[PDB]
């Protein structure tokens, strides 16, 4: 009666390696690269992609290498993948990833998960989002020396081709650093205007926090490498976590994320990595406390199994003479059936960099900001076959395309703010990143 284990092939290597060289070398292979510390030191994981996966189209439809059109949304399509291939949980997590999906999510995604969100395709006309089948990975623990490859059991062969091409050069990446030779934004006047709007409905009482960004811009003489440009961000900014997502003509530079979502055998958990929940304030003796919590909120809570929902501060918004606390469903344990796209409806995009409540501040979002967010506050990380998961929010990220580099930055807004102030905590937090482009 014994369950039968299946247990990830681990090989150690010979001595440590270069992942993002190794990325750099061939992108197609490798299409992502996440870097995190342990509660340890530094390392970081690249994923070893096998050519099946999923795309969601411009055309709102969903595709499979061949090509051919899968029915429903982006989620529905991964959930099938999924199923079509589950495994189940062996309970144990040495190792985090052990081989299933690379995921990039847009924040475009949300219009499948919220229809009542007008859909928007990518104006390059590139993929909103994909699924990437990666049967094995590359690690390298930074505090040890040690790399590995791991492997689905069963991949015996393509651990070997990984082994082979793994201690074989490291040309060297990140190399050719050119920095701009023009930069631009939107007007700033279509930011101020947009926070003045949202002020009107804060005043309202309908929303109580919403974050408001706009578009910056870098272009460049030769076309920008990728990960040049991550290790130009990395240097400047040695975050604790951070990642490169490549493929398919995304190209995603995460250089301060923040925790989505993770999964490890059902137990989902959104708390902040960083350990602490965001404050915002405005512009404005013994301050109030409310503490609110939206009823209606579609989360973790919707998912999970009665009498293990934790509940805790999601922000705070503190304007003229009081303090509102903002609580919501944080972590659970998974009702046994539920998919990783519930899981990722259940949480996405998050709760911080929206508003509250999110769907009426998505709204507001999409009509002031008036394109898509492309990556900026999407996701990408992996899902393993047994359903554990880990999606990273992406705040500090930059998109590659040709010659030209984009981000975006926003603010907080609440009752209080004052629209210039605001427009500056975009400059100052687009500031650090045009620093390290130079
Ligand atoms: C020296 C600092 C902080 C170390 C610390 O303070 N601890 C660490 C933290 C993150 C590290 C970079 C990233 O990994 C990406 C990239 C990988 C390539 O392979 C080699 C280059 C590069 C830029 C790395 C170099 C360097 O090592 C960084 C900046
Ligand atoms: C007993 C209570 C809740 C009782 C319950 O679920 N009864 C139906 C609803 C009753 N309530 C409304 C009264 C409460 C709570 C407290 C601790 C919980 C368990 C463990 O942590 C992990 C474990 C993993 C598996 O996946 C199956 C689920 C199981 C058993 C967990 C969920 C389960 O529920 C438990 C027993
Ligand atoms: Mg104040």
């Amino acid at each position: 009666g014994s369950h039968g284990t299946h247990a990830p092939l681990i090989h150690p290597l010979p001595h440590p390696i270069d992942l993002l060289a190794l990325q750099q070398h061939d992108p197609a292979r490798f299409p992502l690269l996440m870097e995190s510390t342990a509660s340890q030191g530094r390392w970081s994981l690249l994923l070893v992609a096998q050519g099946d996966g999923l795309r969601l189209d411009a055309d709102g439809q969903v595709r499979d290498q061949h090509d051919l059109v899968q029915p429903g949304t982006f989620l529905q399509a991964l959930d099938r993948a999924w199923q079509h291939e589950r495994l189940s949980h062996d309970g144990s997590h040495s190792l985090p990833f052990r081989g299933g999906w690379a995921l990039m999510l847009d924040y475009e995604v949300a219009s499948q998960i919220e229809p009542v969100l007008p859909a928007r395709a990518r104006g390059d006309g590139r993929p909103t989002a994909l699924a990437l089948r990666c049967p094995a990975a590359v690690l390298h623990d930074h505090h040890n020396e040690a790399s590995f490859v791991i492997a689905e059991a069963g991949e015996q062969a393509l651990l070997d081709a990984l082994v082979a091409l793994a201690s074989a050069a490291l040309p060297e990446a990140g190399q050719g650093w050119q920095p701009p030779q023009a930069v631009g934004e939107d007007a700033p006047q279509r930011f101020t205007d947009g926070v003045r709007r949202v002020i009107e409905y804060l005043r309202a009482g309908d929303v109580f926090q919403v974050n408001l960004s706009r578009r910056w811009n870098a272009q460049f003489a030769a076309p920008v490498s990728p990960q040049a440009l991550y290790a130009q961000l990395r240097r400047a900014n040695p975050a604790p976590f951070a990642g490169l997502f490549s493929a398919h003509g995304r190209h995603v530079v995460s250089s301060s994320p923040e925790r989505l979502v993770s999964v490890h055998a059902g137990h989902a958990q959104t708390r902040p990595i960083a350990g602490t929940r965001p404050r915002f304030e405005g512009d404005d003796e013994r301050a109030e406390h409310v503490m609110l919590i939206d009823l209606e909120r579609n989360d973790l809570g919707r998912i999970c199994l009665p009498g293990t929902v934790v509940v805790d501060e999601l922000m705070t918004v503190e304007s003229y003479a009081h303090v509102h606390h903002i609580v919501s469903n944080v972590s659970g344990h998974l009702r046994p059936e539920v998919t990783p796209g519930e899981v990722i409806a259940a949480t996405f995009p998050g709760g911080t960099i929206t508003g509250c409540p999110k769907v009426r501040c998505m709204q507001i979002i999409s009509e002031l900001e008036q394109v898509p967010r492309g990556a900026y506050t999407g996701a990408f990380g992996w899902l393993n076959r047994d359903g554990d998961l880990d999606l990273n929010i992406l705040i500090r990220t930059a998109e590659v395309d040709g010659h030209e580099v984009s981000f975006r930055t926003g603010a907080g807004i609440v009752v209080d703010s004052d629209p210039d102030k605001e427009l500056d905590e975009t400059r100052a937090k687009a500031r650090g990143l045009l620093r390290a482009l130079g």
